[PDB]
RNA sequence: ACGAGAACAUGCGCGACAUUCCGAAGAACGCUGAAGCG
C-alpha cells in the first residue's frame, strides 16, 4: 500500500548532516524513522510492527509543477551538469534512464529545482554571562521551503501499518524534524494521500534497480547484491537521542549504508541494524530497501 | 531513540557637538483750499 506523504514547512528546517552549521534540504529514511520511532516511544505505542512491517523511502524535493526523485547511479557514455543534477523529475527520470536527456536538458532539469533557500542563522548562548563568563556564539543551519514546495515520501505497509503511520505523522507536525526542533525549527504540516502516478513508477520491470531510501543489506545479501552495482556508500554516524538510554549522551555506532539512487542489477531486503553498545536500550537505524526498477 | 540535546545576537553604549533666518534698504514722488459769483 503505497502512499504518499507531502510535508510542506511552515518555519526553516535545520535537517543536519555532519555539524550545526551545515543544512540539508531532506533526510535519510533513517533520520524520519528514528523520528516515527521517538514518536511512537511518546506516544507509548509499539516499535516493533513500524520496526518490521514498514518500509520508507527518502525525503525527496517537490514543487507544485514536479515531484522529484534522485539521480540514478547509471553509466554516462557535459559531465559537469550531470553531477550538478541531482534531482529529476519522474517523467523526466524514465527518460534520464533510457539515456535521452542530454547535457542542456540535464542542466534546465537541475535549474528548475525550486525546493527552497539554505540560510544560516547566527545565535548566542547567554548561560556563562549570568555566571561571571561571556557569551558565545553559534550557528544553526536552516532551508526555508518555497511557498508551492516541499518534501515528500513514499511508504508501504499494511493497512493498519499505513494507520498506525497517519497517527505518528500526525503527531510529528507538532514533534517537527530535523536539528533545533523545539528551539524554533523543524515544525511541518502533513498530508497522506495514494498517488496513481508513483504507484506507476512503482509498477515496473527493468534490467536495473534504484534504492529510494538509504540502505544496506546483510552481509548474506550483500555476497549477491555487491556485484555488478554503482552505489555511493555514505556513512550514517551520531549522538544518542534519549533520555533512557544513559546518563550522559553517547554517539551511536557508525553504520554504512548505501545511498538513495544507487543502481543495483540485483536487489537485496533491507534489514533494521542496531548501532547501540552498551546502552539501556538498543538505539534502532533503518536501513530497509525502497526499490524502483528501470530499464537503461 | 532525528549530527542530536540543551544554548536570548546579546551586553555597554544621548543622532550629538559648533551655528544670530541675518546682510543692504527714507512710506515718498508729484499735488496753491481753490474756482465761479450770485
Amino acid at each position: 500500500v503505497v502512499k504518499l506523504v507531502k510535508l510542506t514547512f511552515k518555519s526553516p528546517v535545520h535537517f543536519g548532516m555532519k555539524r550545526l552549521s551545515d543544512s540539508n534540504h531532506t533526510i535519510a529514511a533513517d533520520t524520519l524513522f528514528s523520528a516515527l520511532i521517538i514518536e511512537a516511544l511518546q506516544q507509548q505505542l509499539e516499535l516493533s510492527h513500524l520496526l518490521n512491517n514498514l518500509v520508507i523511502t527518502d525525503l525527496f524535493p517537490y514543487n507544485k509543477t514536479s515531484y522529484f526523485l534522485p539521480k540514478p547511479l547509471i553509466r554516462i557514455e557535459g559531465y559537469k551538469a550531470f553531477k550538478k543534477l541531482t534531482y529529476i523529475p519522474v517523467e523526466n527520470y524514465s527518460e534520464y534512464l533510457r539515456g535521452e536527456i542530454d547535457s542542456l536538458e540535464a542542466s534546465k532539469i537541475a535549474e528548475s529545482l525550486n525546493l527552497g533557500k539554505a540560510s544560516l542563522s547566527t545565535k548566542v548562548s547567554l548561560q556563562a554571562v549570568d555566571h561571571n563568563g561571556e557569551s558565545e556564539p553559534y550557528s544553526v543551519g536552516n532551508f526555508t521551503f518555497y511557498p508551492e514546495s516541499g518534501l515528500y515520501f513514499l511508504a508501504k505497509g499494511n493497512a493498519d501499518t499505513i494507520g498506525q503511520l497517519e497517527i505518528l505523522m500526525h503527531a510529528l507536525q507538532y514533534s517537527g524534524i530535523g536539528g533545533k526542533r523545539s528551539a524554533g525549527y523543524g515544525q511541518f504540516r502533513c498530508t497522506i494521500e495514494d498517488s496513481g502516478k508513483f504507484d506507476s513508477l512503482l509498477s515496473q520491470t527493468g534490467n536495473i534497480a534504484i534504492l529510494l531510501s538509504s540502505a544496506m543489506a546483510s552481509d548474506e545479501e550483500l555476497v549477491d547484491c555487491l556485484e555488478d552495482a554503482r552505489y555511493l556508500l555514505k556513512k550514517r554516524t551520531g549522538f544518542v537521542q534519549s533520555k533512557t538510554y544513559a546518563d550522559q549522551l553517547v554517539k551511536k555506532k557508525d553504520f554504512y549504508a548505501f545511498s538513495a539512487g544507487s543502481t543495483f542489477y540485483q536487489k537485496f531486503n533491507g534489514k533494521i541494524f542496531d548501532v547501540s553498545d552498551n546502552g539501556r536500550h538498543s538505539v534502532y537505524r533503518y536501513a530497509k530497501a525502497f526499490w524502483l526498477e528501470g530499464k537503461i
